[PDB]
């Protein structure tokens, strides 16, 4: 039962391989903050031997008001990914909402993300399947692990088979997320052993709890980990979804590699019988 | 505490008024089936004294595969609403996905629907607020009743205050919906007493159970009821979301008016103290 | 599909019959308050043509601290049921925890209640099946409607078939209950059409919301309704589980009979096909 | 923030200490199977350097029918714990239902367990607080982590402060459990840093999934792990709650110690700021 590998450049993402980091920041506030954030990742990733794909959003469609911070935009934003790639030479992942945005970005970046709310948007899977780029499918909180067969299948059809699944937790009554550790196996199984990644930040909201959560995730064994940081977490340890104090990256990423390695090399165990 | 009224033509939708029906069919399969479906509504509505707004979808973005039945389309579909309005003289409600579709439809139809998955899509609320049309906001299964303040507020901002809220149940573990009867009061309260409607069909999936559910809903007291029917329910009593056997409309709508009336005229009761 | 009837004296409890009230108070604080509470029920029940079974607890095992108000006790409590029966001539229902309490009470009272937490306690079902009394099984928040087959079956075995099921809601994430209106049909079906009753008070906790909830329940159509009141609801409209302001009984019970009747006589509808 | 330690003989149970195993079997089927089961534990525990407390139930009150296998019984069962202690010299933990059973067992055994369904039974906490024995409180699926303050407090009152908390998952819609990894921190915090243990077997039901689950649990860092095994898992890898194939103990317990150690020694990390 050998794992499907998804390769973002030299980067080999798979559930049996050493874990990839899709770290970064929520939005592209400024380049000035983008570059400083990307700095700490690349330095600490490269030091600690952790494959790295940078992540920031150029657009927002989940603002609370209309006359809020949309963000850079499709046009202004892609230049800031040009200027980061050359300066640091890392792979960039960003979310895409409108179908028309799909091709523009697949050129600029390496991994495109399918936001959870739009996971069941065939108009967007169609148009994002076209690009031929590596897809990150965020697993909707309101969709069960087994239902992720259909979204991978829809991608297959559109031609694109370079797909990652990202668990960002599941609705647990009102205004609460829980992470179903069992979900990861089910998403692997139903996905032709596609790479599963745990979006630990977006699986929190209602902390010190980033740590304990992401360990548990990694101890299952995953292809990668999706995290967001901030130098001063919007002030509160949580910029909307719970952002990690940038400073604490290394001693945290220490803990994750330590588990990912201890776990990834394990006399394959079958409690089945 | 007098209710906010939303008027679709002569039709006055409000939580204290006699209940409006937003009945119809899932997709516009053919006009031949559209018109026959619309027939039974108009005849039974008009007989039974139930304000009526017809509902069918022109587009689908919730297909399971890409090379599936998209449906009529934005262009072919709107003609079939022209040809229904003149022939039957009823108000048409349809869902809208892409932001560009918003203005085209607000002309053709009376009520536009904001699909649950895209409820947190500011690009679409913005563009749908513009039209100035009556909005039906489907309440996401993964969003709590109190959170519906923000979506009504976002609509206010964009200029549009002619907004209905539609409960289509809430995620209850994996692959299961429950309807929180308490939700209706909370959505009223937080919405400036906006009209709340119960999408009974879309709150089912995993029946004979359409009946018992929609009673319970109506006994709370609601502005309206959102239902879909079929002559032969795709064969199974459930065309995706659980469709009502068209024949059983009258003896069912009998039951709903009977509750809506008994309830709507009630020495206002305060169990608060 | 004629309903199983359960007869508490002259009182005929069944899902097709006019609805029975199992109204009352949480604990037997004093007789002085017991009798005053029982007064308002009997007067308003008898006025309004609503079969009535009084309910109060003699014991508590759900106190928050040990050195709290246990309540009257097995010995002191049963005398206060003697003194209520003679004075008012109504049927008394009380909960039972220890297996040894089962026989003592089945003599003193008419209906014994199986508390939710102990629903899966064979030692207690065995001993409560023995009595031959009418059982009220509270449906655990953590047990699904279909699982109520097994508890009715366990009762059958022990000899006792005079069993009512009481829905008191279901766990909905942390520290939250939801009532699944669909549950009532499933509990009927799996229970040999046993009488289902809705414990509206105990299905609330986290109100004005008693009203809207109990309507919805009744509009499904039920054998009965389980409620608790207080003259001054411990001060807050909610003595632990949300207690109804005693004064508002009539104008509330007005609303319930009005639905129970409108519903109970209904050209039986099959949305199944 | 040093951890509260609970000492079962020489055995020191605490969230910072190396993890204790509360392994064993569901019921005492026969001594012949009891002793063979206990054999494999003691051999593999002792080999692998894992503190061990054996667990089996003498009684069952969660049978599906009345005329089912009650089990050994309070009298016949305690002799089989005598005969295991002497032969193997390990600490025995068993569940207790009736209040009268509490003192008898606290003599025979080292750790008594408070079953989840009876966690809110003051009559049993009172009587189990008396014994002065080490308590294992199973955390009800229908009770949230923060609510575990009250049960520890109730134990304090009755005199007994030698209390362990055991997470056995939480209700996740109908007939489904999820384990909230975040729960462990909250139960620690609210419990005066009491020892938290993860009942991995009882957190499954609806497997190969025992493995992935218990890793995740341990990677959080816990005082101990509660598991049940069988030579031939009732035939299916799951004797009611999902039992572990006895043979696979070592290569599984290998994995758990490997995480417990890697985790337990960790430059304490604060993602809080």
């Amino acid at each position: 039962m050998k794992q499907k590998v998804v390769s973002i450049g030299d980067i080999n993402v798979a559930n049996d391989l050493p874990f990839v980091l899709f770290g970064g920041m929520n939005v592209l506030e400024s380049r000035d903050l983008a570059m400083r954030i990307c700095e700490h990742y690349v330095t600490v990733t490269q030091k600690l031997g952790i494959p790295y794909v940078f992540k920031a959003s150029f657009d927002k469609a989940n603002r609370s008001s209309i006359h809020s911070y949309r963000g850079p935009g499709l046009e202004e934003g892609m230049k800031i990914f040009q200027e980061l790639k050359q300066t640091f030479g890392v792979k960039i992942i960003t979310d895409v909402h409108e179908p028309s945005q799909a091709q523009p970005v697949a050129d600029v970046v390496d991994v495109i993300q399918l936001p959870a709310f739009l996971a069941r948007q065939t108009d967007l899977v169609e148009a994002m399947a076209k690009t031929g780029a590596v897809i990150n499918v965020k697993k909707p909180q309101f969709v069960s692990p087994g239902q992720m067969g259909n979204i991978v299948d829809k991608f297959k059809e559109g031609g694109n088979e370079k797909v990652i699944l990202c668990d960002r937790g599941a609705n647990f009554g009102y205004d609460n997320l829980v992470v179903d550790m069992l979900g990861f196996s089910i998403m692997k199984k139903v996905s032709g052993n596609s790479p599963v990644i745990f979006d630990v930040t977006h699986a929190l909201q209602c902390r010190a709890q980033v740590a304990e959560l992401a360990r548990a995730g990694m101890a299952v064994g995953l292809a990668g980990l999706f995290i967001e940081a901030h130098p001063d977490p919007e002030h509160a340890k949580c910029d909307g979804p719970s952002a990690l104090p940038l400073a604490k990256l290394e001693p945290f990423l220490k803990q994750m590699k330590a588990i990912d390695d201890l776990v990834k090399g394990f006399e394959e165990l079958d409690t089945s019988k």
